[PDB]
């Protein structure tokens, strides 16, 4: 029987790591893309698809799954995973990305919104047991981008207090403590000594694992790069690097540089529905006139039963007609573009090749 | 190798036939329904999703596949079944009922309609040779309901002098007429001498089978069957007989019980994506508040894999939300309901107890 959670890294090559997170409910392989699955759905994928695409792990929201179908609810019914039919780990967004993006009144003890809703690390943490998330994450708040270094260690500060509470809300309810993991969130915005300090504070609390927050709100792919350049160290080297809401796949590489272990994003996804596909050669939109009778798959080389089967032509149909199954198509293939190039980052790390992948990666992709 | 078409009657009750078409690319059991498939795709579903629920054959449409894709696109990628990825028989429509329902021309020679495109029987047949349809149908006119005898028959006599155009049409292209099969369709509106001239007009003419056309147009259940009481014998006994765009599940029994082997229908397609599941016990809307809760599958008796996997409770939560698995699962589930119906008339008329299916069909469907 797996362990609550276990973490054991299997071949480095210089920041970049892979290795596994084994949980009660299944293995994560890292470096991890997770499928966002926001309203107890990846959109438009049975779970069986998800999991013949690669996934080991998909990634829930507190927030949007507290508004509909509701946490208390979906805890009657027996649990999101046997709710949606997703029987391995699952982790929870605690809310604290809303606290910013989707009426709201802010205070110590936590986020009013508005009929009208309450967060707080406790009622967040609460959501997340009720939920029966795998791994949760704890109630923080995602720094707006700008921030003036003030406000960065204001905003910081009070995350670091919440993220004690979190511990204690979660450490105080037996089954989660037993059967979860829980997470901190790194902040202080772009500002080295900030998330030094945000470190020091959430590696004194303890977590199971530790997410960069904070990234992935406008400031820019060399901006992003250059705080993971300094933050990412900062962070206890034996435990998961999480960086939340990342990303393009050329991001994805860079992070995993850089010492990021998990990811997740709406890109694969959201983008499939609206006809763009990932290919090795770059993105193409699918809808664009050149691709009306192109008999060949999305990708050349990609392994996908969505490649093995059906032409762009066909999809390109499906995508301009507005059809459901357009949408079902462009996903499974992007998911599944998504999971080979985690499997090719941790095949090329496991062998020492992974900088030689990184070149030749991009070379063919941005050619 | 089967033959091009060959129709035989396995057993009878009454009225009621079973037995098989057996085409170049499958067998047909029947009675028979076929998903819609207008856009070249069954909403919501791929084809061996659409195969696993027991559909032996779909339909497809001259009229939209000529303006999205195009016909002639369709045959330089190959044909329909290719496109699509189905490559069983597929059925399509002339043409026929959109020259009454979806700026239109009419005169002997076809119909323009406004781009301007034209249908005649010439051009019907053509379409459907171009996208390769396995069972072509005659290009006609569906006479609207309610109609005076004066213009159903001016309308029937127009459909039997395009029936005759059709066939020729069709039996002048070698390879279609080697492969493929042609259907006449029957018209005469609710006037039993209108449809016996139809039917003496198409049986000289010569066909593969034979539609009851002109009906399911506002006429209700009553005198549908009126109708096809004295029209269904009219047809050649031997051919396969097919009842267009009927129906509901009791319209279903009440057809077959008239000698009708073959249907069509949006319906579980359409209102499955409208939240209306088909149950033994009736059919229910999944959105309704009382099912927010329920860990029912949506039947308590259907073998679909939605049912084996999914409550209500979560359909519900999805088609609420919008989201597009709720049409997946829900179409997946109406499709395999229908097939299953099927099954179980094909079944009671092969042990001669279709007469009691239907009674315990209707008692338990309308209790
Ligand atoms: N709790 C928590 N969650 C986070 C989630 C994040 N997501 C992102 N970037 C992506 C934002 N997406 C873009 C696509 O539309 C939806 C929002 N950046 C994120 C940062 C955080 C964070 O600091 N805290
Ligand atoms: N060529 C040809 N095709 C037919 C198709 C028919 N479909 C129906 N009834 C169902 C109509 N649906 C109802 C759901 O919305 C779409 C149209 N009735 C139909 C009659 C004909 C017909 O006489 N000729
Ligand atoms: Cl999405
Ligand atoms: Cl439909
Ligand atoms: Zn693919
Ligand atoms: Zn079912």
């Amino acid at each position: 029987d797996r362990p609550r959670f276990s973490f054991s890294i299997a071949a480095r090559e210089g920041k970049a790591r892979t290795g596994t997170i084994e949980m009660k409910r299944g293995v994560i392989r890292t470096p991890a893309f997770m499928p966002v699955g926001t309203a107890a759905t990846v959109k438009a994928l049975k779970p069986e698809t998800v999991r013949a695409t690669g996934a080991d792990i998909i990634l829930g929201n507190t927030y949007h799954l507290m508004l509909r179908p509701g946490a208390e609810r979906i805890a009657k019914l027996g649990g999101l995973h046997s709710f949606m039919g997703w029987d391995r780990p699952i982790l929870t967004d605690s809310g604290g990305y809303q606290v910013m993006s989707l009426l709201t009144k802010q205070s110590e003890e936590g986020v009013t919104f508005k009929s009208r809703h309450m967060l707080s690390p406790e009622r967040s943490i609460e959501i997340q047991h009720l939920l029966g998330s795998d791994i949760v994450m704890a109630f923080d708040e995602c720094t707006p981008y700008p921030a003036t270094p003030s406000r960065a260690a204001s905003s910081m500060e009070r995350s670091m207090r919440w993220a004690k509470r979190s511990r204690d809300a979660f450490d105080s309810r037996k089954e989660q403590a037993e059967n979860a993991a829980l997470f901190g969130i790194q902040q202080g915005s772009v500002f080295e000594n900030l998330r030094q300090q945000s470190a020091d504070a959430l590696a004194e609390i303890g977590f199971d694992g530790y997410a960069v927050g904070g990234l992935a709100v406008g400031e820019g792919q060399d901006e992003m790069f250059r705080v993971l350049d300094f933050s990412v160290p900062m962070l206890p080297d034996d435990k998961p690097h999480y960086l939340m809401g990342v990303g393009k796949p050329d991001d994805i590489v860079g992070a995993v540089e850089r010492g990021i272990d998990m990811f997740d994003c709406v890109l694969p996804t959201r983008s499939g529905r609206n006809g763009q596909a990932f290919t090795w050669d770059g993105p193409i939109n699918i809808r664009n006139a050149r691709f009306s009778e192109d008999l060949k798959p999305l990708d050349s080389e990609c392994h996908c039963a969505v490649c093995q089967k059906w032409s762009r032509a066909y999809i390109h149909h499906l995508i301009r007609a507005g059809e459901i199954l357009g949408a079902m198509l462009m996903t499974e293939h992007n998911i599944a573009f998504y999971q080979q190039l985690m499997q090719k980052i941790r095949d090329s790390i496991s062998e020492g090749r992974f900088s030689q992948f990184a070149q030749d990666f991009r070379a063919r992709y941005f050619a």
